[PDB]
């Protein structure tokens, strides 16, 4: 008979709350959405649409303060909340750092930013100040040096979800320990730090941090960095010395553009994302290969959620989703709907006639089971349409 | 042999002056940079040193047409272009552990961001800035309370060792370069600071903010203010105020009392003008009520007066006792070199009070030492022809 509040957005307050739904059947949840959130899902899902579509109450910060025996759990919440102004003190948050350190704003940027190899999720109390509560939980979270402010923010989603899920019976059960956060190491970037609406390349800096520079800010549904005019989609370090005072273009083409900066020249790469969209139709590996200067570019993704391995599926294109997946591309990608590759690669099947491929993305790992976010599999589309040729070729696999 | 030092302080004199003892056949130019005096301050002058002992002072382009000599800058200001030599063997002594921390404010950049250590860089002066192949390089610790000026005081004093234990190899040409790592390269130019419109930001936590005043607590140039009221350090509390980061929350003679991000920071106020009068005659007791950062003790005024020195010159032992227990340096110097028993003698001299010197030779004070003109306290007595006090310190010292 427990009440819980769950304050926030994005897959992080989906999963948490789909896992409550499924493993606490009878906690009653309460809701609360920040003030961008569309209903509508983009790259993330929204959570007002969530807990529209499963029945679930949304509420006001003002009504929820007025909630007793309720467990109060904020997950990338957008509004201050003031513990006072409950009648109990259980008041909890997912921070996406490893906290002391980075505090505040733009922590998917900020230590790309400053150089750092790692990153973590915190699980506090919310008191008065700002991520200023003791601690419950943390896990330490490795940043590979290719990756970028997304990829970051993708992964705090994941192992804060996880993390959650770890420590949420002991929320509920009061059953957890805290610990006071220490004063060594602290640090607190606040919304001032950047100026999202501002964005300017420092080339009066080294590589390193160049190239830095352009990982914390690539993160595509905001923005890409920007040189004279062009998108830029990361870049590498040359080993010659420009001379030529830092921010010098040394060299234009129409992949890449070189800079001087104050140690080691770099290759700023112009995104041609777009354009690899469009060739992954029907072009092949050997010229796929020769368009792309970052690999990670192969795992984007357009407004849709189409990334490469899906356009390709989507069209036939057999040999490309091979070596996309040796790229480390994944089999069953989805778009922003749950659609899967499986469900992309139907369409085709359907429209050409010709299901020798699907054995092939089959032995790829190729997962037919899968659902996406109105719960239908493969086989319930084909159903649906009437496709039971198809359908019951496809059973075979099972 | 020949060899070109350009540059300033302690480190330009003081290597220049292992030279003269250690290899008396090389000869030596000079540079000297363009805001040297001539005028020993905190800082020697290095000017002053060259035309005190005849080393002749020359320009940069007269030394580019300078062949048969290696070129050694420390912390010299003018930019080297090193197509302009008929040679190669240009080296520099950088205030870092490169390849981070190039440029400007070395002193103050890794304590504003929370370092434990630092370093000093033996390189190759190339085309950029700090950008030359690594010779050799030493750790240096940051400890916790130490200032920006002591921080450049280990500088100056690591990166004259490391000259000496290497140039022998830098004159010999048995030396070895190795280009510096692109990875963790840092940088910052002199627009990062603006000391001329220091302020301090409360929009932090408390340890950035306690890093804020070390890092711009160097007395020469300035100290950290809070309304026109200049502070020497500080210390945090473990309460953490409500209210607005910056809000001021108590004020006392000795204190301000501010709200930060995470814990609450007490200020103090500089008071060392009035620890440096008090010094002549007040005890220890007195002294210890007048003090909050324990540092402020060896701080110095224009002449290079500190605590220990005024009380060496009014014969207050007792005081002297405590400050060396304290930490302070028992063979303290002003800036013309003179020291504590210069000091302390002037006192026996005036007063015939002799008693106390046994206490100050069994502090380790040290009756050998020079002054920048290579006089003893011995000479001293010698040329003012007081024999009675000359045979009574020879009498005690050890
Ligand atoms: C606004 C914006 C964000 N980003 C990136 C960097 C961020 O780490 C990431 C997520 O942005 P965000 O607006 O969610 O804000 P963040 O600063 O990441 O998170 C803060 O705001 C949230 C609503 C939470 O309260 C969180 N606890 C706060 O730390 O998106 C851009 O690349 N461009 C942008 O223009
Ligand atoms: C990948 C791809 C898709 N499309 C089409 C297919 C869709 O009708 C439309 C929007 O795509 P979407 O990713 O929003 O697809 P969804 O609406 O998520 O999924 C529907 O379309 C699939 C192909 C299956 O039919 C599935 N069972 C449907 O529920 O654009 C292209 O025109 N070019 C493409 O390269
Ligand atoms: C100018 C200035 C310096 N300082 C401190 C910080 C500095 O790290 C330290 C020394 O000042 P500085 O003018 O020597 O400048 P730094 O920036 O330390 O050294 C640069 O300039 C030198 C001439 C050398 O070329 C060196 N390689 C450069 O990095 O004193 C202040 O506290 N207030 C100040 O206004
Ligand atoms: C420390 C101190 C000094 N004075 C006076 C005495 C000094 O001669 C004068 C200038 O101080 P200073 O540190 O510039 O002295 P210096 O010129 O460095 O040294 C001279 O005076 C000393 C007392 C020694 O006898 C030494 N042998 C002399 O060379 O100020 C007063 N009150 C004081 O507290
Ligand atoms: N007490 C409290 N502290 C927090 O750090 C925090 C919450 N509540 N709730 C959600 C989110 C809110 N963060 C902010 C930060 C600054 C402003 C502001 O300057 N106006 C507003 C909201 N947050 C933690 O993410
Ligand atoms: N080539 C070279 N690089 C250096 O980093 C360097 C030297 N020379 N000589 C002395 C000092 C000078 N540094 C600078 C750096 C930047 C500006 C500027 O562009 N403004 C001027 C002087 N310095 C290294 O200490
Ligand atoms: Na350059
Ligand atoms: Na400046
Ligand atoms: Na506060």
């Amino acid at each position: 008979h427990m009440k819980i509040i769950i304050a926030g957005k994005n897959d992080i307050a989906v999963n948490v709350t789909r896992w409550l739904q499924k493993k606490k059947k009878n906690i009653e949840i309460y809701a609360i959405c920040n003030a961008n959130d569309t209903g509508i899902d983009t790259f993330q899902r929204s959570f007002k649409k969530y807990c529209k579509d499963n029945l679930i109450p949304i509420i006001s910060l003002a009504e929820a303060y007025k909630i007793d025996d309720a467990i109060f759990l904020s997950l990338e919440f957008d509004k201050i909340v003031q513990p006072s102004k409950f009648n109990h003190n259980e008041l909890f948050n997912i921070h996406f750092s490893y906290l002391p350190k980075y505090k505040g704003m733009y922590t998917s940027a900020w230590p790309i930013l400053n150089g750092e190899d790692t990153s973590g999720v915190t699980l506090h109390k919310i008191d008065h100040g700002i991520d200023t509560g003791a601690i419950i939980a943390q896990k330490e979270i490795i940043i590979q040096p290719f990756e970028t402010a997304k990829d970051l923010y993708e992964k705090y989603i994941s192992e804060g979800t996880s993390l959650v899920i770890d420590n949420i019976s002991t929320l509920l059960n009061s059953e957890y320990v805290e610990k006071e956060q220490n004063i060594k190491y602290s640090s607190y970037y606040s919304k001032k730090t950047i100026d999202y609406s501002n964005l300017e390349l420092n080339f009066s800096k080294t590589a390193f941090e160049i190239i830095n520079q352009l990982r914390a800010f690539t993160f595509r549904e905001y923005q890409l960095p920007k040189l004279d005019g062009v998108n830029i989609f990361l870049g590498d370090v040359l080993s010659s010395r420009s001379i030529m005072k830092p921010g010098s273009i040394l060299e234009r083409n129409d992949k890449e553009i070189i800079v001087s900066t104050i140690d080691y020249d770099v290759v700023l790469y112009k995104d041609n994302f777009k354009e690899i969209l469009e060739a992954c139709k029907y072009s092949d590996s050997k010229y796929i290969a020769k368009l792309i200067r970052a690999k990670s570019i192969l795992f984007e993704k357009n407004i849709y959620g189409w990334s490469p391995v899906i356009v390709a599926a989507y069209h036939g294109n057999i040999e490309l989703i091979k070596w996309l997946v040796s790229k480390g591309a994944n089999i069953n990608d989805r778009n922003y709907k749950g659609t899967t590759v499986a469900m992309y690669f139907k369409d085709y099947m359907l429209k050409s006639g010709d299901y020798s491929g699907l054995k092939m993305l089959i032995d790829l790992g190729l997962d037919l089971t899968l659902t996406d976010y109105k719960d239908y599999t493969v086989f319930d589309y084909l159903e649906k349409s009437g496709n039971k040729n198809l359908l019951q070729y496809m059973m075979a696999f099972m």
